[PDB]
């Protein structure tokens, strides 16, 4: 599985680096708080 935040897993095992992804979410939500931008998301 590949989420897209630095994750790796095929057969041997997984090693999702749960450290950098957290920094990407903080900004993602920050855009919803400021409400200063448009977006055609699914919703």
């Amino acid at each position: 599985k590949y989420y897209g935040n630095g994750v790796s897993c095929n057969k041997k095992g997984c090693s999702v680096d749960w450290g950098k992804a957290i920094g990407i979410i903080g900004n993602n939500a920050a855009a919803n708080l400021t409400t200063g931008g448009k977006a055609g998301w699914k919703g």
